[PDB]
């Protein structure tokens, strides 16, 4: 009935193809998870090279066929817009799960009774980490570097995680304001190579990369007036191009950022007047700049007044990298700030660029709910304890996938185990007995000691967004994923 | 999973051809490095011909295919951006980084161990270097022609690196201004074929390659009062025309230079007004002019006045190699310096333009940082020295990455003795101990009399930016290189 070149799969050849599918994705991340884990090199259609760990990046590179890992990689992009992190780390379970899920189908247990299993197990899964769920200060400045770090470690740029967990920690709660919610937008993540990674720097303000588009124009202004002109500086005659600089210095107004051009008769006049600008002004520079001095965003120039004038303690042009960039900094009340990130390599300030990146966005989630779990696999393996009792108060067909269920949260880990040079088999008979009896947050492994120890204690924590957003999703996708018995795709 | 034409190394293979492919190009340039090093011939698609042993250069114009190779590239970029020199000895040291690497993975020491020895060595190098690095007066004549000359030997122009050093030492003290920083775009590299390398000279002001665009005009103009137009000089009708010049006179300028065209009706009442011009000039002439004669730049030809006017002692058309080129000399306070190349043949003033263009880079980082250190091999000794000292400090399994990062550090005076014609082994077993026993200030290899001397007394010196950033950004990317396990490569 179907037309050539439709294909379709069904029955278990679906269900094989589904599970061997989500499984080739958790088992292709799984290597970069952990400290001691491996980092990937993504090269792109033209030869750019990309130096990454992160699982959901790797995802969005590479070009996927099958639907079932096509449904894993929309679990990860709710991840990363949702938490930003737990993003390789959810994977890789998700893979477990389903292969583990399988053989329950095979022994002839309903899909939709897997599907009760973990939907109960996830259910009673959320109430475990609510339940062991730490409450913390939002700004608590200690557990904002511990969170800050955690996610920082594993990159090569760990060896200044306390100089970036103090970058970050003081940029981010800043630009929270209320009680609450954070706009990563109001943090600029500017890379420029030079130095290294200990002298990337915050400056309270805007730094842009533009630069004094005359000669004639001062290199340095201190109590700036700046205006904020989109409509281009050119007028036909030179009495109206004369008229529109006229006002910019009539209104107060001596730095000058114009969204679009100006004409050189007007770059002219302006450094005349003493007045300093740069032409073909970004529009988010022109908004950052705003939102930094305060400045009115004027459309006509000849509307520009010197009340919509803003207020910056000192504009200076500097060269970074021989590079140079205009640094707009101690305005008034600036709800914009810029993080210079230095390094010695291209790649390194690359890296470094979107590991900080994540570091604002897991420091802001502690600051929106101020929930915290402990890390090191001691939630997973609470999780695990807690989930094998509870599959005997679930009975009947249900708890097969239940106890399978809290088993597959086991894979993490192991993974972490394996990767850190350990034996997850010796360290699951210490870990898991020192747990139950110690508890929670007198747990989990240090895979730097290469023992059980207290990664609470040792600062070694994740936000609760991470653990029980991880399960909402992932659980979802997998449990859909069970009920398809048939895809039929067109070419 | 992956579309066919995606390519994908892993593991060993991954790692094997990482290595490999940054020791390919390693082993490539190395035969440029030195005194006794080789030239290398860079055709292009159409066939023109360059000679350079500058391993950038090299790198800049062959095409890589290999991810590693362009991360090298990367680095030797940065090296080029940072410092200017060092390009060819940095990416030498970091090949053999790789080379022993490799055997430490092979040996099961984790990558991140690697990357531990050798961010710890790398960090006391710099120490080290700091500990030896020499201070010197930022404007001192004598160490800046020692670094000067240095720079330039191994190339065919050092039979004239006196006179090459004096030329661009006079040309950077003077450009520098304050303390400070230097803008090479105030020395312009003009070569024109025609003399010797040692016929080659700085003119205190600017040389155009520009002529009398009327056989009326002077070809000599003395106390010349120099304008600035970038506004055409074309009207319709000839009484607006002509308007143009009598404002030209009016203003007193009896010099010229319109960055676009005249219009032959103009070029007569320039003539007849006895005004000398030159229509077409570059915008990059025009601001120099500027620079040299303290000329305002005006847009429109009505508005210049008579205090916009620059001033040149003597604007005079000459002729090199047969072409009609004008010297603007004896300005005021020119800022901006022109240094002719002279050679008996186009690669030679072509390579000497080159050679020179080095000559103030790496003059201006001595002025920039006043400090240097010792050549010859000595700091790389210092260094291989203090280091296997500090490997049973570090200890565990680090200390093997250390142990090898010390070593593989002595490539370089292993390579230069090489090309020397020098038994490197005979040259270690001096070199080593009479560099321990007598110093840094008294060692290092002199290739010229075949043993070991004193290089820092002989004037072998190198500004320690060259050392220092070498060793930075090369660590920061054989660390990253082997971090990587797995690369995707889309087509």
């Amino acid at each position: 009935v179907l037309p050539e070149n439709m294909k379709r799969y069904m029955g278990r050849d679906a269900q094989r193809m589904n599970i061997l599918a989500g499984r080739i994705i958790a088992e292709t991340v799984r290597s970069t998870l952990g400290p001691k884990g491996m980092d990937k090199m993504l090269v792109d259609d033209l030869g750019d090279v990309v130096v990454t760990n992160d699982g959901v990046t790797i995802l969005r590179e590479m070009s996927v066929e099958h639907p079932a890992a096509k449904m894993l990689i929309e679990v990860a992009k709710t991840q990363e817009k949702e938490v930003g992190d737990g993003t390789t780390t959810a994977v890789v379970v998700a893979g477990e799960l389903l292969r583990k899920a399988e053989e329950l189908l095979d022994q002839n247990v309903h899909p939709t009774i897997v599907v009760k299993g973990y939907q109960a197990a996830a259910q009673k899964a959320q109430e475990l980490l609510k339940t062991i769920a730490c409450e913390v200060g939002a700004q608590d400045k200690e557990i904002l570097t511990k969170i800050a770090m955690t996610s920082i470690t594993g990159k090569g740029a760990e060896k200044a995680k306390e100089k970036l967990a103090e970058i970050i920690v003081e940029a981010v709660s800043a630009v929270v304001d209320d009680e609450g919610k954070v706009d990563k937008d109001l943090i600029k993540i500017e890379k420029k190579s030079g130095a290294s990674i200990d002298d990337t720097e915050l400056i309270k303000g805007v730094l842009v990369d533009k630069e004094r588009v005359s000669a004639q124009m001062p290199k340095k202004v201190t109590d700036a007036k700046i205006a904020l002109l989109n409509c281009a500086i050119e007028e036909t005659a030179s009495e109206m191009l004369k008229d529109m600089v006229a006002e910019i210095k009539a209104s107060g107004a001596n730095v000058l950022f114009c969204q679009k051009g100006i004409d050189d008769l007007a770059q002219h006049y302006l450094a005349k007047e003493g007045i300093v600008a740069a032409r073909r002004v970004k529009k988010s520079d022109m908004e950052k700049l705003a939102k930094a001095t305060g400045a009115n965003v004027i459309t006509n120039i000849k509307d520009l007044s010197a009340q919509d004038l803003g207020d910056a303690g000192l504009v200076e042009e500097r060269k970074i990298s021989g590079d140079s960039m205009i640094f707009v900094e101690e305005c008034k009340h600036p709800k914009a700030v810029t993080m210079l990130i230095r390094g010695t390599t291209e790649h390194v300030i690359e890296e470094v660029a979107r590991a900080v990146d994540d570091a604002v966005g897991v420091v802001g989630c502690t600051i929106e709910d101020g929930r915290i779990v402990s890390g090191g696999g001691s939630t997973e393996v609470e999780l695990s304890m807690k989930l094998r009792e509870y599959a005997e108060g679930i009975s009947g067909r249900e708890q097969l996938a239940v106890r399978a269920f809290a088993d597959a949260l086991e894979v993490i880990p192991r993974t972490l185990a394996e990767n850190a040079g350990l034996d997850a088999i010796e360290i699951l008979v210490k870990v898991r007995a020192a747990h139950a009896s110690n508890g929670n947050k007198c747990a989990g492994l240090n895979v730097f000691t290469g023992a059980v120890e207290d990664m609470c204690e040792n600062g070694v924590v994740e936000p609760l967004r991470v653990k029980t957003q991880a399960i909402q999703s992932a659980a979802e996708s997998t449990e859909m994923l069970l009920r398809i018995d048939d895809v039929i795709a067109a070419e």
